[PDB]
């Protein structure tokens, strides 16, 4: 049934960008350190 | 159409998947580093 299927790829995609934004916050984060190291 | 919105669709969700997995590599790559800081 694609209302399920479509709701389910959606669930997929958030939880795809919330990994996005936390290790790219990572990152940053990381890279500044070694700047200041 | 629904075929040429479905693609983009599956595209998207590669890109993402991409992002994460470079994301990932990268991350790991600069806490080696800084692990030898």
């Amino acid at each position: 049934n694609e209302k399920v299927e479509l709701q389910e790829l959606n669930d997929r995609f958030a939880n795809l960008i919330d990994k996005v934004r936390f290790l790219e916050q990572q990152n940053k984060i990381l890279l500044a350190e070694l700047e200041q190291l």
